[PDB]
């Protein structure tokens, strides 16, 4: 494990409003790469048979967990789609790789990326991700559950209402923080130009919003039940270029 490429802010996308206060959600997207670069002579590079940890979560300026789940959140579309406001079911971020040049899309393998449905939390500390990496202990497991996941089947159902957040996410089992172990390159990626200079890519952490099947930036999503959804773009953040040694 190792300090890895730095996340910049790429862009915000569609603001994000409480459906009962009308006040509008700041967020703030917190990833990091725990392993699989080296920075060499002011260079990022990365290796095809090797393979890097990227962790992340999200957090919401201000605004408390507890508030956070128990509220309603709508997004705001305008202009030519100005379809006017969509309800959110929850949250979810996902990763994806580019040619820092002419921004194609790499693909990106994973060893079990998905859309993961997250709820706000600050990032643990890198010693941390590490203790709870490969370390299945049942004692030691138990003690970082609080700070992995929220588990909706044991709040108090009474606090909520039919609306709320935590009741449209898809599973019970929540995680505070996405984590994306052992993901390398695809093996077919070409590396180098024709003329053997270094080609440039590019690590994309993408903060969104699914919403239900009924011009802006988003992909299409098979849902829980069946259903086809819409992963809305809110945020997007990347690491500055880098450089893949074959």
């Amino acid at each position: 494990f190792k300090v890895g490429p730095p996340f910049e802010l790429v862009r915000d996308y569609c603001p994000v409003v409480e459906s009962h206060t009308g006040r509008t959600l700041d967020l703030r997207i917190i990833p990091r790469i725990d392993r699989g670069f080296d920075h060499i002579d002011e260079e990022w590079v990365g290796y095809k048979r090797s393979y890097f940890t990227l962790v992340s979560t999200f957090e919401t300026a201000n605004c408390d967990l507890d508030t956070f789940l128990k509220s309603s959140f709508d997004l705001l579309v305008e202009d030519s789609s100005v379809e006017g406001r969509l309800r959110v079911q929850y949250f979810a971020i996902k990763i994806k790789a580019k040619n820092d040049d002419d921004d194609t899309e790499i693909n990106l393998v994973q060893h079990t990326p998905s859309v993961c449905p997250l709820v706000p939390s600050p990032l643990p500390k890198h010693q941390i991700i590490r203790e709870a990496s490969n370390v299945r202990n049942i004692t030691k497991m138990k003690k970082y559950d609080s700070t992995f996941y929220l588990h909706r089947d044991h709040v108090n159902y009474e606090e909520y209402g039919v609306d709320s957040l935590l009741f449209s996410y898809p599973e019970d089992s929540i995680q505070k923080v996405a984590r994306y172990e052992r993901v390398q390159f695809a093996s077919s990626i070409s590396v180098k130009k024709p003329s053997q200079q270094n080609k440039h890519f590019s690590l994309h952490v993408i903060l969104g919003a699914v919403v239900d099947p009924d011009g802006i930036p988003y992909d299409e999503l098979a849902l829980k039940n069946g259903s086809k959804g819409m992963f809305v773009y809110l945020q997007e953040m990347k690491t500055p270029p880098l450089i893949i040694r074959g």
